[PDB]
């Protein structure tokens, strides 16, 4: 019975990625607090070794951008420190294991996109952390690992999504009569439930590499609050904003834009499509 | 005898923006002069200001540039004879008659800082030779008419209609008229577009209040050309495909920045100008003088 | 002595530097003109050109502007009219007059290059939208009134306090004042300090002498925030912690450079006019006042 | 019997590699269509590590710089992809692995010249397909590889030479009345035939690390079409041009020169000389 | 007895290192240029490998670095192409590795401070000879080394502290009227005697990862002769003064100020402390 | 009554030449002194040149030494930029025609590898920095009545007055010295100072106006200068590149301060400047 540790699993993507290998005949461990904790990466290695699984899902992570770039220290535990373990752990139990990154890894060329050629450089503690972590994993794993960047995630529905989409859907259905929106910051977005069932289809396969997945599009949150009004009849206005207006920790560039040059090879992989109809399908989910 | 008329000069009249300006110039008080390459050529600096300055314009609209920016890098002899030389003996000649002189310049006068859109407190830095050259050009108004001058940053510019536009938005709308089973369209350089009958309704306006200083006239949004052909190609109903690409794939002598957005924090204290409005009204409004 | 009323026009005038300067020209024998909102408003650039004229100033000392570094990044306009156009009236204005005009400037039209200071043979490069409206604001100055005007470009500003102090300086010295007993302060962020008393006093010095050109007036030193407030507090008995900590702890809507210090060239070969120190001893000074 | 598999077999370098290692006691494998495609990076693997060769010579590569701009997909696929499973099973097989690499994986800093020293940082996306395949060559084969970098290759003679200096000899040997050339864009020559000689010592000597393979000096088109036409007593004119009056869909560098600070240290092995003289002597094939 | 093999055991680290070593139990083989020479790389696999050490503390190095600048080649062979002849060896007998690297693998971004999340960006030979070093090191030694990057190194002593520190000392004892000290170049001070005690507590305790190591603040060599100045009591002038005064080969960044994210949680090592408590410690043992 | 013509730094190599070429008019030229003007006392300048009353300005004085302008900016400004500031303002006030010489190094900061009359200054250092304020300082002053002409590294004068590049490479030469060593990542563009005083002579009688970029044409390094120089002059011993690095100073260099002009072809009487070696062969033929 093939065994799948999963790390993150309560998270947005986790919880899909969990919920969906339920119909399916492996033995799935999902790490919680008392076995695993990205603050103790001394105790990772040490768990993971007896585990013994042959598969394991990366999904945990520091992600406020913000909070990493006012605490490095944490970043780099969370996110580098702990990653290490996991990676030297998949590696002595010769596991495959999956990584989950991120766009923010670029930024600092000021580029409007970028693919799996483009070099990392990124602008903020979060990337440089998510960077290094992915470093770790392919020195460690190089033929059997398998590292995603995703861009902004959307994903949870409803009764869970309290991110951009979340937020937009809350305040029109709130009866506002104008939301702010940046402009002027660039971004590709990712479906989680579609990226789920790119991850069902990878582990099957043992697929290998670094593959960029989001949505084709580059925007801004001001585009996407946008086209979430024009899906619920929205009345009021939506107002594009500076970044000027909101101040924030961390430095953001102008564009952390993704695609893949890589996807299409992947004959049946699910993959995604245009942001608008990937966001319209995610939105109609809010009724 | 009645009064002698307020006398308007004006350089590039037969291009886009210098058509509708000569047109809505007709209901007018004002006595026009069109200057043709037999009284006023940017190849022949040497002659402007004498001829500038015995015609004692009050108004002197300076449209006429060399605009192919890729010829401009190839030739930036062409580019600062035509834009820079012969501005200058306009500026001067503009100086000596006491004339208010409009200068007609480009959102190309930005794109080295790499931001997404600039406003008329950045500080340009153009990425190329016609940005450069359009660039000392406002120099050269500047510093010669301070007091009695406008000059006007316009960015991607549509107009002349169904007989006369040749660029971008008439070229897309051929394509889609002649059933085009696919477009491609850039989607890595952004920029703004600017209306030309928009931009003539405020020069208009600005004439008759003399307004001063630089000013950016644009639609709001900063959007690539593909972003646009996407927005004809649902105008016209068009079943093809439209299809991004990216800058690669089209080379061009002239860098261009991944952006020159502009945008305005002036325009709104002009409280009875004509203002632009949203790009995908105002590009809609345009596509439908071609249906 | 004279035997004309020479008349001096100020904007500003109860700010911290402008108040200092009124006070210290009560003794002087020139007719003091200390503008208001009812007679001019940076708001109000318009009204401001009619107004100065008809004064005809010998003197114009413009200490006026919108200094809130963040609200201008918010909100560019404001930055603009304020900083920009009501200057660039007020130029216009003076070289109507024959008035030889006073401009004070800042550090922060430097920092885009990012090295750790700047002297006067540099070229400004700023960093954010206050920034850009005061270089802006000095370009109308300069081609204006070329060979009749004083650019000041001063940093971080202390004086006028426990009354008028509302800078950096002012807020430690107000948080310990109030009994906090652990203060933050940015350790990445680097400047120099301009005493206004000792400003003052040049200021007095350069209106007898009716010196010209581009000057940087400020101590010695590039220090951080944090540097200061360490030096602040122990000139007020602080027992208690300066805490040194990354800017990405306060976000601010302004970008910052690593770097805004400044340092002159040109001030050691002004003979006998009143110069600063070392940041520490003018920091020194200026507490000796409140204790 | 010693195997070797070589790659881009049937290239220009690839050829005369191939011919060189005839009078030796290797075995030597040309890959071919019907066993190994840079298009199908996926059936690599089983191929090369059947093969079970001592020593892989890996030359093919997509080389078209302004295809790689418009197409990086096809670059990645051929220069990175496959180039990670050919590391990948040198690394199964235990085999010694030649790489050859690009001076542009340098540009991005802007500078003159590059070492061994200089971290790469690329201009394009074929830099960026040469670079991330050299790391997949270094994460895979550590202590069993050999990375060179080379410049503007120069080889072919008469009868197979298609690329600039070709193209120059042939405008000068037709009489043209002017010849132009970019004088702004900077990089260095490497011998193809040089390059060889350096292979066949390398191969020998199980030479491991990374190293630039150029001829000394940094110079443009127009100075290589200026040195050409002294040699042919050209008549007609040679007129230095900017790069923008020739676009391209692919940027390049202000200059892709490369020296080297490793090379004077091997003592016995082949080595470039300074540009004008390797210039000169290959010049020299075209006459006879 | 376990085995401790030493390079560069006669310089300023050295010497504290090999002092502190023989109140233990190891064995100490302190090499010397007739046994192991950075000049001739091609003799050192053949001679760690003979020697078995259980530990390697490679310390020495190229540390000129206007030489470096002007000499690449020398930079490369002695930093470089050695460290990487000791990593192979390191690896072929399991031997847990120290690499003493340098602050100077930073500078090109241009920014005051970087942690261990920064990535490293040389902006001169020297640097980018250290970087390479430290390269392969992870390359060979996966999960069995540490790399400590030092700022500006202070140690020695009055006999043999020739250095800035010690240059200044002199000045100030000849009775110099005044002393030039460059104000517009920082970077951070790491005391000798200070990582001698870390880098024991290190080896005792395998640690493992890449930590930079110095003392609190970033100062320029102007703040620093102040400071010496004040200590001794000096009545001459200290001038601070452009780096364009001294002309030299390689050039220097804005800032190559360095700070540990790491450092605090290692609880009982022993850490750097204020660089003014620190510097004031070792002016002490002049007089 | 004749026109006046009033010179500073008369007696510098490029002044010299001017004053030498002027004795064949019918112009009366000032040279200044020290008991009439200074550039280190700019408080004296505005004065002397109104109470001067010239038709004509030639302004050559400056501070060229690049290093020292870098240790001491506040010589570099008051030279350099106060100094012509004074200088313009009396220009504007007689109504003068003035003829300000800058330099090629008001560029480099871009670091591309040469700059026509479009491009934006963005100097490298303070010497640049003094010499294009002291640009701005004449066209807001003059505006209509003046003349910037930018030039590269000048050579000139001859075996007795040359102890520059040039002059030190020749010296090395005719000693019979075994090496020569010469900065090859460095370029930048000549121009003969007497090419340049027969153009000024041009401009003076033609009043032209504007900014001009006089140099011949190519950006090359002391390196192919130097080369250049030893094929001339038949010398037997070696011409080593060296990097910039070896020789450390105070000033930072660019990689290029190569000027060309796209204005010199439309002034078609005019003396102009040609190719590089041309001019240098002449150069170097006044020393044998
Ligand atoms: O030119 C630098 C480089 O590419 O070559 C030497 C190798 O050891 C690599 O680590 C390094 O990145
Ligand atoms: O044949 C030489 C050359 O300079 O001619 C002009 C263009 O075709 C260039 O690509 C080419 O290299
Ligand atoms: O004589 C020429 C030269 O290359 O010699 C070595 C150094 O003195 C250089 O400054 C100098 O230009
Ligand atoms: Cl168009």
């Amino acid at each position: 019975k093939r065994k799948i540790l999963i790390t993150g699993g309560t998270g947005m993507l986790g919880a899909y990625v969990t919920s969906a290998l339920k119909d399916t005949d492996y033995n799935v461990i999902v790490t919680e607090r008392n076995t695993l904790n990205l603050s103790v990466p001394e105790a990772i290695f040490s768990y993971i070794t007896a585990e013994k699984p042959d598969v394991i899902l990366h999904f945990a992570a520091e992600t406020d951008v913000d909070l990493c770039e006012r605490e490095p220290a944490r970043a780099g535990i969370y996110n580098h420190l702990a990653t290490e373990q996991i990676a030297q752990a998949a590696k002595f139990c010769g596991a495959w294991l999956l990584y989950l990154s991120s766009s923010n890894v670029f930024g600092g060329e000021g580029k409007l996109s970028y693919n799996e050629l483009d070099i990392p450089l990124p602008m903020n503690y979060y990337g440089r952390s998510k960077l290094i972590g992915e470093s770790s994993v392919r020195n460690a794993c190089t033929n059997n690992h398998l590292i995603i960047r995703a861009g902004w995630m959307i994903g949870g529905g409803p009764d869970k999504d309290h991110k951009f989409v979340g937020k937009i859907i809350q305040q029109i259905k709130a009866g506002s009569t104008s939301i702010k929106a940046v402009s002027d910051r660039l971004g590709s977005i990712t479906s989680a439930m579609q990226l789920c069932n790119f991850i069902i289809w990878a582990i099957n396969k043992r697929h290998t590499g670094t593959l960029h997945f989001a949505s084709s599009g580059t925007i801004s949150r001001f585009d996407i609050a946008c086209a979430i009004g024009d899906l619920l009849n929205f009345k009021g206005d939506i107002i594009p904003v500076h970044s000027s207006v909101f101040p924030l920790s961390a430095p953001r560039p102008y564009s952390e834009g993704i695609e893949s040059i890589y996807m299409s090879i992947l004959s049946d992989a699910p993959k995604p499509s245009l942001w608008k109809s990937d966001l319209a399908k995610y939105v109609g989910t809010f009724l």
